[PDB]
């Protein structure tokens, strides 16, 4: 009866999360059983719809990691249905202003703190009778920062009480800032932008996460003091594994 | 043409992928790599018929030959998969001549076999001239994974209508009384594997093998295996994730 990422935080440690773009329950469970604190299901840059995400949330919870979802859009009703289906973390794209951050916050809390609609099918089963007492704590919410405008409005975004923090998408930020969308970009303007966001978030007493294409990049970000680090998409890890298997098999 | 049969016709073996995770995106992604075929496992996986059908499309688009390892050597199940554009069949637990003939039956139209005619997806690939070339378009391998199959290898290899045999080394090791470890070094198992290969080659038939690693597969290819699989998606993904976590946590 605790959110595994909040459990990390409450002991002053970061969380490490997986990242799924392939639908299905078997790899979800299997990866959740690894040394991940959470597994994010990507519903934006994937073919995963609601019908496919629902059983995946169950698998992840059984494997023993906190089920997260990066949604397709910052839409309150979408987020509500996922929370009611047992998503216990939400990463919302394209949060560029304070109003949009407030929109995210509105979906995560019941009245009076937000406007979340009441019908917690799966959380009521996990947390039982004492759910509603602690409902806000059970969920982690992060606003994605991935545009020049978000960067400009970082302080007003972090002013919003009902979100835990922000989540950096480095590749989308590189592309928005006029650069190539490299995996794990180290383009200097982007490195500076990210460093800045991390500072402002910590200064405001908020959490800061970041998407990572690799183990090596995650290690750096963890060393830099990021609170929530994802590494690495299941599809990318599998393709690179298969390429290496083939190279080894066809070698002289 | 069937890409695996093309390999064989040009004197070279085939390397194949191996899928136990349902879905089309990784099926297409892995098919675009330097695999000649990708096998969809329908036995030791949650992949049902509804899930396999779009995956065969995805593999074909990516440009490998879609193969299936069926749940069972059942003719009507195989016929429905061929009709859905499985162009390779690996049937488990083929232990006798009789069972190998049952496999053959499913792969060829009368008078050579008793395949029912209704080739939804192959007729789209091959057009109106499909029937005259249908047998060629499909590859059929009988699995050798028991002591019984080992004993009856020559009688199994005698059957017209199958291209050869596919060794299931973990099941074979288990049935021989050893641990079901992939890419095993256990001497009795290694010897049985070499024996089946020798018998198949002497009978002018093809031999495949399931591999857990590229390093093992390189050896199998060097030994003359016609059809080498390496390595299951779930196994590879799991090892990749474990290494990423170790690298991130500086373990
Ligand atoms: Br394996
Ligand atoms: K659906
Ligand atoms: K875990
Ligand atoms: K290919
Ligand atoms: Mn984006
Ligand atoms: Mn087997
Ligand atoms: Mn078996």
């Amino acid at each position: 009866h605790h959110n595994k990422v909040r459990t990390c935080w409450n002991e002053g440690r970061p969380a490490l999360a997986g990242w799924l773009q392939l639908p299905g329950t078997l790899h979800a469970e299997a990866l959740a059983r690894l040394d991940y604190d959470a597994v994010v299901i990507d519903m934006q840059h994937s073919p995963i719809d609601f019908g496919q995400v629902a059983p995946m949330l169950i698998a992840i919870e059984l494997g023993g990691a906190e089920p997260f979802v990066r949604t397709q859009v910052n839409d309150p009703s979408d987020i509500m249905k996922l929370l009611d289906a047992g998503a216990y973390g939400i990463i919302a794209p394209m949060v560029n202003t304070r109003a949009e951050a407030q929109t995210l916050a509105s979906a995560l809390h019941y009245s009076p703190r937000g406007l979340r609609s009441f019908g917690p099918r799966r959380p009521s089963l996990r947390y039982g009778s004492g759910y509603l007492a602690q409902a806000s704590e059970t969920v982690v919410g992060l606003a994605m920062i991935e545009t020049r405008e978000a960067l400009a409005n970082i302080d007003e975004i972090l002013s919003v009480d009902g979100i835990d923090g922000v989540f950096i998408g480095p590749t989308d930020l590189a592309l928005d800032l006029g650069h190539a969308p490299l995996v794990d970009t180290e383009e200097a303007e982007v490195v500076s932008a990210i460093a800045h966001v991390r500072e402002r978030a910590h200064a405001a007493g908020k959490r800061v996460g970041i998407f990572c294409g690799s183990g090596g990049f995650a290690r750096v970000k963890l060393a830099e003091g990021f609170d929530f680090v994802t590494a690495a998409p299941d599809l990318a890890m599998l393709s690179a594994a298969a390429r290496q298997v083939i190279a080894d098999a066809r070698a002289l």
